[PDB]
């Protein structure tokens, strides 16, 4: 099922910080705040992470919201498509996760992306997980909108894999 990055990426230290860097104009600064905290709480629960909010490009996950090119290279591409992507544990832009911002965020039903589901999975790709070939599991690379709890067992089993 679950896969890692080449040499198992992984954070070398417990206390994960993260900083939003900008917002998108689709929610209210709190509730994209909110998202990303329930995404990182997702994590934390199962990890011996924790994950602390600062504000400091220093952090280890920096959050950006982006259209197009936006800075490293890999382009986002309008509405629909890519939606985001991250990169795995390091320095640097390594652990970093970018939402495009041509995409509609919600929290809801079917109205454009979950941005609390996309940062979820996102998020796992910033913790040291790639993609799975389970169905299912969170990180297996489909959007598909659900109200059940996002983890599978093979997400579990990936990030107990790299963490313990
Ligand atoms: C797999 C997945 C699961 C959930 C949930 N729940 C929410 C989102 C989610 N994604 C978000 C990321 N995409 S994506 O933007 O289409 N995509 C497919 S390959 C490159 C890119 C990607 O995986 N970014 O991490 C696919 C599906
Ligand atoms: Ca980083
Ligand atoms: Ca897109
Ligand atoms: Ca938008
Ligand atoms: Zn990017
Ligand atoms: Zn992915």
């Amino acid at each position: 099922g679950f896969q890692t990055f080449e040499g198992d990426l992984k954070w070398h230290h417990h206390n994960i910080t993260y900083w939003i860097q900008n917002y998108s104009e689709d929610l209210p600064r709190a509730v994209i705040d909110d998202a990303f905290a329930r995404a990182f709480a997702l994590w934390s629960a199962v990890t011996p992470l924790t994950f602390t909010r600062v504000y400091s490009r220093d952090a280890d996950i920096v959050i950006q919201f982006g259209v197009a090119e936006h800075g490293d290279g890999y382009p986002f591409d309008g509405k629909d498509g890519l939606l985001a992507h991250a990169f795995p544990p390091g320095p640097g832009i390594q652990g970093d996760a970018h939402f495009d911002d041509d995409e509609l965020w919600s929290l809801g039903k079917g109205v454009g992306y979950s941005l609390f589901l996309v940062a979820a999975h996102e998020f796992g790709h910033a913790l040291g997980l790639d993609h799975s070939s389970v169905p299912e599991a969170l990180m297996y690379p489909m959007y598909r909108f659900t109200e059940g709890p996002p983890l599978h067992k093979d997400d579990v089993n990936g990030i107990r894999h790299l963490y313990g």
